[PDB]
């Protein structure tokens, strides 16, 4: 029912295509209508520049252009980061899980899942796990 904007796509896109962005995280907008932008990170931006500013008490959607090195070769995963810490209200998780599906299926790309529901889990340990396989 929650409808994704279509800048949601277009920044994406900027960092599918053109590796413009190191990450994008999504929110639910004030209204709660619709999916929309909520931080862009730079080309060169830190795991810890998208983790620090995860909220302890509320959800989030993100896609984390996830680099790294098998035997000294570049690798990369575009991953789909579902943030739904246990303290975020009943009425926030609700609403993120109903609408992870919408969200992804417009988000062509993506290679990797991950579901964190606090601290441990969206580590970057926890998530290059699942990014390198």
């Amino acid at each position: 029912g929650i409808a994704v904007s279509d800048d949601c796509v277009q920044k994406f896109n900027e960092l599918k295509l053109g590796h413009q962005h190191r990450y994008v995280t999504f929110k639910m907008n004030a209204s709660n209508t619709e999916v929309v932008v909520e931080h862009v990170g730079g080309p060169n931006a830190t795991y810890e520049d998208f983790k620090s500013q995860l909220p302890e008490r509320d959800c989030r959607y993100a896609i984390f252009d996830y680099e790294f090195q098998v035997d000294g070769g570049q690798r990369n995963k575009i991953t789909f980061i579902l943030w739904a810490p246990d303290s975020a209200p009943i009425k926030s998780k609700m609403m993120y899980t109903s609408t992870k599906d919408s969200i992804k299926k417009k988000l062509v790309g993506i290679q990797v899942e991950v579901q964190a529901t606090d601290a441990a889990e969206i580590s970057e340990d926890a998530v290059s796990e699942r990014a390198k396989k």
